[PDB]
């Protein structure tokens, strides 16, 4: 996450780490807990081949990384079958767990939106985690939950900023009808962010818009960060995930 700030304890109850096996239990993507034994995330941190199972895990709700780890182990990977690469799209995929979790005020499930929801700008939304808080800057121990509250950008405005400075023809459309665009150059994800959630609040309910999926950089001009689209993939997910 670049600007903002520590995130609060009782602030996003659904954020998760997901954990990759080495030396130590690193973190390498975010996620966010939909549903007790189901973890939304990017495809692009699983996939696209398919990874040995054993190696990962989840840890649920932590203000600080590492400090008081209760790994938890996964059954399953659902990738997303269009997914190849996040600038193709479809970069969206499901973590089942082993047990369903236990929910509380402290770790709990994020609400999905309903279809029709289109997250216009000037929507308050926010995006969340333990990711590089700039270009090349890892987040520094004790490695807090971040957040920064990030204005949305309609897609097409988002399309053409990435065109300016670039070769690519005008009409190739660069920013997907299946992806989200929100930052500019004080306030967006970055590298570690990736599978975590972009929230916004509407009617008083959290909804979980956007999975942190890629970007030219962090918070680099013309160069909005960019979510796989919620709404998008509902019929996908509830393919899976009970109501
Ligand atoms: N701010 C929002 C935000 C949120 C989260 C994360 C980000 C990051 C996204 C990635 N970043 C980019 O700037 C970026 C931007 C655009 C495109 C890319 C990108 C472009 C093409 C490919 C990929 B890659 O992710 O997709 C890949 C597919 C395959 C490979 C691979 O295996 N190699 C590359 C090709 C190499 C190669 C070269 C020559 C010949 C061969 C054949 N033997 C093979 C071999 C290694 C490597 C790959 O990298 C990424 C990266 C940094 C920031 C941002």
């Amino acid at each position: 996450i670049v600007g903002g700030q520590e995130a609060p304890r009782s602030k996003w109850p659904w954020q998760v780490s997901l954990r990759v096996h080495g030396p130590y239990w690193m973190h390498f993507c975010g996620g966010s807990l939909i549903h007790p034994q189901w973890v939304l995330t990017a495809a692009h941190c699983v996939g696209p081949d398919v990874k040995d199972l054993a190696a990962l895990r989840v840890q649920l709700r932590e203000q600080h990384l590492y400090y008081q780890d209760q790994l938890l182990p996964v059954s399953r990977i659902i990738v997303h079958p269009q997914f190849y690469t996040a600038q193709i799209g479809a970069d969206i995929a499901l973590l089942e767990l082993e047990e369903p979790v236990k929910v509380s005020s402290h770790v709990h499930t994020v609400t999905l939106p309903p279809a029709s929801e289109t997250f216009p700008p000037g929507m308050p939304c926010w995006v969340t985690g333990w990711g590089d808080v700039d270009n090349d800057e890892r987040l520094p121990p004790p490695f807090p939950l971040k957040q920064v509250k990030v204005p949305i950008m309609e897609n097409h405005i988002c399309d053409a900023k990435y065109h300016l400075g670039a070769y690519t023809g005008d009409d190739v459309r660069i920013v997907r009808d299946d992806m989200l665009c929100a930052g500019n150059t004080r306030r967006d994800s970055c590298q570690g962010d990736s599978g975590g959630p972009l929230v916004c609040k509407v009617n008083g309910t959290w909804l979980q818009a956007g999975v942190v999926s890629w970007g030219e950089g962090c918070a680099q001009p013309n160069r909005p960060g960019i979510y796989t689209r919620v709404t998008y993939y509902l019929d996908w997910i509830h393919h899976y995930v009970p109501k």
